[PDB]
C-alpha cells in the first residue's frame, strides 16, 4: 500500500525522509507497492532489518529481487559478490574474510596517513576556496583502494579525476586488471591482488572482484568524508572533544556512519516463504529495508536523531550486517580514522566557502547519498 518516503528536508541535509520515522514507529514492517508496480514489503526498524539481512533465505541477485528507488534485472557478473547467492557468494567470503579483518587493514595505517598526508598538502598549496571531493574525498579512497590491490603507483591516475582525462568504465578497468593480474602472477609483492593469484578464482572472477572494488571502495568513503566533514565543521564542541581526546577518533567514525547512513536503502527477495516480523513473506516478494532508518531507530538508539561523537560505537548497520557484510568496513574505518582528525588539524577553521543551501546534493534517489561538490576553505 505505502510507497516508500523518499524526500529529504530542505534544511536538514542529514537526516532521513521525515515520512520514515512516523512509518518505522508504527509498523517496523510493512506492505509497499515499487516503483515498478511489484506489491511487496518495507523494513524500516532496526530490529527487522537486521533480520533481513542476516538470513540466507534473503537473494540479493539483480534477477530476483525488486529495486525500491527506480521504476525498471540480470544475473550477477563475475567477482560481484554482494549480487552473488550462497553458495558462491560463501566461497567468496570464505576466500576474502581472512584477508580483511582489522589486524591486516590496520597494517595499511601508514599509507593511509601518508595518502591523506599528500592530498592535505595539495589542498594547502592550492589554498582555498576549493572542493572537498576533487582535492581529497574522491583521491584519498581510490589510492586506498590502489594500495590495497598493489596498483602500480604510475597507474593510480587512471582512477580519478586530476586534482587541479577518461573516466574508466566497467570494462576498461577489466582490461587493466587482466594485465595487472597476469604481472603480479609472474612477479608477486606483499599485497591483496598478488595473494589472489594463488586463490582458485578464476581470471573473470577475480578480474571483476578487482573492478568492482574501485566502485565499492570509493563512492560510499568519498560521500563519508564530504558529509562527515561538513557536520564536524558545523559543531565545533565536537570538534574540540576530538582534539582534546584523539582516541575519541574511533567512536566519532561510527557515529558519523550510524547518523549519514549513505547506502540508504536496499532490498531483498525471499528464495522460500520467511516468517519475518510476525508476517510471512512469500517466496518471490521483496523486501526493501531502509538502512536509514534503522539508523535512527529509538528501540536501539538513545537521542537517535543528536550526532554525538562521544557516544559512538558499532551497531549501527551503516555497512550492512549479516550475509553481505560490507567486506571493506575495517580499511574504511582504518582511512576514515585517519581522514577525519587530520583534516582538521591541518585546517581547524575548516568552513564552507558558500552558503549550506548552496551545496549540490545528491537526488533524493541515488545511492550513496552525499553531495557533488563541496565547497570549503579555511
Ligand atoms: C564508508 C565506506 C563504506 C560504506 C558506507 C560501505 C557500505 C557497504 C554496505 C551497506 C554494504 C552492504 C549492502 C547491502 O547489504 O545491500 C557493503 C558491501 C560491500 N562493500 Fe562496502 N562500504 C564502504 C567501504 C568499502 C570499502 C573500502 C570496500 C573495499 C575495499 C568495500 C567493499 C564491499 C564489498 C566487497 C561488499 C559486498 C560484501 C558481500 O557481498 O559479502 N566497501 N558496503
Amino acid at each position: 500500500p505505502t510507497g516508500l518516503p523518499t524526500a529529504r528536508a530542505a534544511g536538514c541535509p542529514f537526516d532521513p525522509p521525515p515520512g520514515l520515522a512516523a512509518l518505522r514507529d508504527r509498523a517496523p514492517l510493512t506492505r509497499m507497492e515499487f516503483p515498478n508496480g511489484h506489491v511487496g514489503w518495507l523494513a524500516t526498524g532496526h530490529a527487522v532489518v537486521r533480520a533481513v539481512l542476516a538470513d540466507p533465505r534473503f537473494s540479493h541477485r539483480n534477477d530476483r529481487r525488486h529495486w525500491p528507488l527506480a521504476d525498471i534485472g540480470f544475473p550477477p557478473l563475475p567477482g560481484d559478490m554482494l549480487h552473488i547467492d550462497p553458495p558462491d557468494h560463501t566461497r567468496y567470503r570464505k576466500l576474502l574474510a581472512g584477508k580483511f579483518t582489522m589486524r591486516r587493514m590496520r597494517r595499511l595505517t601508514g599509507s593511509a596517513q601518508e595518502i591523506v598526508a599528500g592530498k592535505l598538502d595539495a589542498m594547502e598549496r592550492h589554498g582555498g576556496p576549493l572542493d572537498l571531493l576533487e582535492f581529497f574525498a574522491r583521491p584519498v579512497p581510490t589510492l586506498m583502494v590502489c594500495a590495497l590491490l598493489g596498483v602500480p603507483l604510475q597507474d593510480r591516475a587512471t582512477f580519478h579525476p586530476p586534482v587541479r582525462y577518461v573516466e574508466m568504465t566497467y570494462a576498461d578497468m577489466q582490461e587493466y586488471f587482466r594485465k595487472l593480474v597476469a604481472a603480479k602472477r609472474a612477479a608477486p609483492a606483499d599485497d591483496l591482488l598478488s595473494d589472489l593469484t594463488t586463490s582458485d578464482l578464476t581470471e573473470d572472477e577475480l578480474v571483476g572482484l578487482c573492478a568492482v572494488m574501485m566502485h565499492a571502495g570509493v563512492d560510499s568513503t568519498s560521500n563519508m568524508l564530504a558529509l562527515g566533514t561538513w557536520a564536524l565543521l558545523e559543531r565545533p564542541d565536537q570538534l574540540a572533544a576530538l582534539r582534546e581526546r584523539p582516541d575519541l577518533a574511533d567512536r566519532a567514525v561510527e557515529e558519523l556512519m550510524r547518523y549519514m547512513s549513505v547506502v540508504h536503502t536496499g532490498s531483498r527477495a525471499a528464495l522460500e516463504d520467511v516468517e519475518l516480523a510476525g508476517e510471512v513473506v512469500r517466496a518471490g516478494e521483496s523486501v526493501a529495508f531502509s538502512v536509514q532508518a534503522a539508523n535512527r531507530d529509538p528501540a536501539r538508539f538513545a537521542d537517535p536523531d543528536t550526532l554525538d561523537i562521544r557516544r559512538g560505537a558499532v551497531g549501527h548497520l551503516g555497512f550492512g550486517y549479516g550475509v553481505h557484510q560490507c567486506l571493506g568496513m575495517q580499511l574504511a574505518r582504518v582511512e576514515m580514522r585517519v581522514a577525519f582528525p587530520a583534516l582538521f588539524a591541518r585546517f581547524p577553521a575548516l568552513r564552507l566557502a558558500v552558503p549550506a543551501g548552496d551545496v549540490p546534493m545528491r537526488d533524493d534517489l541515488v545511492i550513496p547519498y552525499g553531495v557533488h561538490r563541496l565547497p570549503v576553505t579555511w
